[PDB]
């Protein structure tokens, strides 16, 4: 099971697509909700997802269907269209998962997020990075549910510096474009979600605490945050997931001056990465950097919870570290680093030693030698 959110508030999750076309906004929101007696919220919501991880993991479509029949029931707990708790303006995280990735798979994250209150925008990126992704053709399709499915691209070699390069500035554009939908949604103009759902987006009417946006994401999303945050000053501050830092060109080191937090686990990172993440450093520029003792990866995604013990630490899915451990420390280390950049009145300065690396299970800074 993925964990329950630690704050005080219940937790609503929906999706919202528009425009409907491949160059339109997709995402998943998190988001505090009124109630607390809805349905959970389903983990992986299509057949075709798995046959997108399928293709990722480099089988057969017909281990698709496996996973399917393994993982195609499972829920996340969130409030499925959960009326939005009102009363309050909530600030605003734009989430980008990684490579082979979707929007779904970092509900740990987000609903812990919107369980202190905060609104998460959990964008589906359509660069070919995600396993898979779907929009429609046009507005007849849209109207029918005719959906179009967009699959992993696959590169040689010799593609991999110049589409990775062209796949993190799509990446920061969907960002972008996914905070100005919602902006706009908040002053109230009327949007038709392409999707029909019923969750009434004119209840993000005046929801948005305006000023107060990060970005987050892992790995491939890790890239995304920081290429976002030098392209969109609306952005407040950043915090890095494992950043796989290989897709950022030579010229976007320099040009970062929000705050940016890098939480890495202990056994991804090589010196390349991190060499590339002390690029990012500069006299005038706030830079934190920590390091989850016996962590792995994978242990920023949903994946980490959804297998047992031993069947996890053989698919490099859990480290030695627990789980939920990994993902507390994670996610009460951002809530502190996000109320210090935003300004938020809450209660997260708690934490604000888990931003140093003082724990037993952090180390501070990073366990990788780069001389
Ligand atoms: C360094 C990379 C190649 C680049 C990158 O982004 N990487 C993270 C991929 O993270 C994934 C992928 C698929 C998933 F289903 C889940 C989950 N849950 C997580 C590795
Ligand atoms: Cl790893
Ligand atoms: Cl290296």
């Amino acid at each position: 099971k993925i964990p329950r959110g630690n704050g005080p508030y219940s937790v609503g999750c929906t999706d919202l697509m528009f425009d409907h076309t491949n160059k339109g906004t997709f995402l998943r929101l998190y988001y505090p909700s009124q109630d607390n007696d809805r349905l959970d919220t389903l983990w992986i919501p299509n057949k075709e997802y798995f046959w997108g991880l399928s293709k990722f993991l480099g089988t057969h479509w017909l281990m698709g269907n496996i996973l399917r029949l393994l993982f195609g029931s499972m829920t996340t707990p969130a409030n499925w269209n959960s009326p939005l708790r009102p009363g309050e303006k909530y600030p605003l995280v734009v989430f980008s998962h990684g490579l082979g990735a979707f929007r779904t798979l970092y509900s740990a994250i987000g609903i812990d997020l919107a369980s202190h209150g905060f609104i998460v925008a959990a964008v589906e990126h359509r660069d070919r990075s995600a396993s898979a992704t779907y929009y429609f053709k046009d507005q007849s399709a849209a109207e029918i549910g005719d959906k179009s499915w967009l699959y992993l691209r696959t590169l040689k070699q010799e593609e991999e510096t110049h589409i990775r390069n062209e796949q993190v500035r799509q990446r920061a554009k969907e960002c972008s474009q996914a905070l100005s939908l919602i902006l706009d949604i908040d002053h109230g103009k009327p949007v038709k979600n392409a999707l029909d759902l019923k969750f009434d987006m004119e209840q993000l009417k005046d929801s948005i605490d305006r000023e107060k946006i990060a970005v987050i994401g892992h790995s491939f999303g890790g890239a995304t945050v920081i290429q976002t945050l030098s392209e969109d000053q609306r952005f407040r501050c950043g915090i890095a997931l494992d950043a796989w830092m290989f897709p950022l060109g030579d010229e976007v080191y320099s040009r970062i001056p929000q705050p940016l937090f890098f939480i890495n686990s202990e056994y991804f990172q090589y010196p390349a990465n991190i060499i590339k993440m002390k690029k990012c450093y500069s006299p005038d520029k706030e830079r934190k950097m920590i390091t989850i003792r016996g962590s792995v990866h994978q242990n920023f995604a949903d994946f980490t919870f959804a297998t047992g013990k031993i069947i996890g630490h053989m698919l490099k899915l859990k480290g030695d570290i627990d789980s939920n451990v990994a993902i507390d420390l994670s996610n009460k280390a951002s809530l502190a680093f996000l109320q210090k950049h935003l300004g938020l009145h809450k209660d997260f300065d708690q934490w604000d030693c888990l931003i140093e690396g003082d724990d037993e299970n952090l180390i501070p800074g990073t366990n990788i030698n780069t001389t």
